[PDB]
């Protein structure tokens, strides 16, 4: 069990050496904007992971991309952008790439079934690329918002369909799980999809909006959630997603305190 | 005088053939072809429409693709694909002898909530590129006001102005969507303000709702006062098409009769 930060906290050099001066076991680089996995950023990150020693997880680009689009060119562009992230991950010796499910476009709200086919198509094409590069894709459960796919474990199954691959699993977002139901009841079901939970996002909210609050500032029972993870022997990374560095560091300590309280129970 | 039209989506996602043969037997002055899915302006579709536009003496307006595209995107490739797709529509329009291509304002994604100014700049760049393409083809862009939805641009006239900025072009005006306006305010009061952007109102979408969702009901089923809207459109001398956007033909056809009836009444107000 290792703790990380999403660089989502702004430019890269501006955010990186400031994160590095703390004690996070892993960095989650989100492949967007100025943090994009360009050659320059790969080389910069490659040298940073040598001065220090940390694990890297990469978050694929997601913004203004729809894996589930009826527009074929939008789908093709989505695989192309996610290919950049997988390649960077490969170069970075990273082993996990986080990917978002798509959404139902307004024009095609009555054709949810065929929208799901689209997302499946794109995801297969992407998992195929992950297989070439020995990279695992963690499909991420989404916050409860109108039109978005993969809110529920059941809807995640409908995108995953019959994909049988040692390279497809789940990124468990605890915060998103709270907008849809009880975050502890997601663990069993998500672990039963593909290779199961291979990455975790940690943040808090009040069960309605994706607020990304500091741990404790919402109503998620994290103690209970850590229990379900320790139950399934989750050795991966718990990555923190907050609005600023200090809240993330406060989240770090608080969650490492709950891990203390968890492990002593097994006596 | 104002012409009445129907949008091709009253039949999406049917073939363009079945859609239009079904549309053809009703008596619309214009057809609005939305350049999406099976109705996309492909060589086969453009050639079919040309033949069909020679049998029926009708006017064609085209709606550019909008869906899953974002002209305001931080992602340059998404931005570029958006112009490529709109280029297709402008090119199809030109071959179809259309005067007007309808175009959508962009969207602010959650990730870039704190980049509004930069996002509008993006939408301005896209528009510039698209207007320039339009100028080469003798095509007019009708930038469409949007429904009242978090993150979407061009809901109000002043947000539309933030996309247009200083573009000085005989080829940029507004597509006035009445139903969208109703989700944001009084539809009749949009007319004056939209008429002041670029070359003014060059196309109109007519459909009804109860003031919150883009329901696309048939005229009368919501709470829009269409006499007022038509009254204000008359005052500005609007003589373009009024395009009905409904979910089915029967709604579209009855909307046509009700609006024609309302326009008759507006002419009586001139006493
Ligand atoms: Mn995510
Ligand atoms: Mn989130
Ligand atoms: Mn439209
Ligand atoms: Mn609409």
């Amino acid at each position: 069990m290792k703790f990380g930060v999403s660089s989502l906290v702004e430019s890269l050099t501006s955010s990186m050496e400031k994160i590095a001066e703390h004690n996070f076991d892993a960095w989650e680089i989100v492949c967007e904007g100025t943090h994009y996995l360009s050659p320059k950023n790969i080389k910069y990150l490659m040298e940073l992971r040598d001065r220090y020693e940390v694990e890297i997880v990469v978050h694929a680009p997601f913004s203004d991309l729809n894996p589930a689009s009826m527009n074929e060119r939008v789908r093709k562009l989505t695989v192309e952008c996610i290919r950049d992230a997988i390649e960077g991950a490969f170069e970075l010796d990273s082993e996990v790439v986080v990917v978002h499910p798509g959404y139902i476009p307004e024009l095609w709200s009555n054709y949810v079934s065929e929208i799901l086919d689209n997302n499946f198509s794109t995801l297969s094409e992407i998992v195929e690329i992950a297989e070439d590069y020995g990279i695992k894709i963690g499909l991420e459960n989404m916050p409860n918002f109108r039109g978005v796919l993969g809110i529920t474990p059941e809807s995640l199954l409908e995108i995953v369909k019959d994909i049988d691959s040692k390279n497809l699993g789940i990124t468990f977002d605890i915060g998103h799980a709270n907008t849809a139901g009880n975050p502890a009841e997601f663990v069993e079901k998500l672990q039963n999809i593909g290779i199961g939970i291979i990455h975790v996002h940690a943040h808090d909210n009040n069960g309605y909006d994706d607020e990304h609050l500091k741990i404790g500032e919402g109503n998620i029972n994290f103690i209970e959630v850590l229990e379900k993870l320790k139950e399934i022997g989750y050795d991966g990374v718990i990555s923190i997603e907050n609005k600023n560095i200090r809240d993330a560091v406060k989240s770090k300590e608080i969650l490492k305190e709950y891990l203390e309280i968890v492990n002593e129970k097994v006596a």
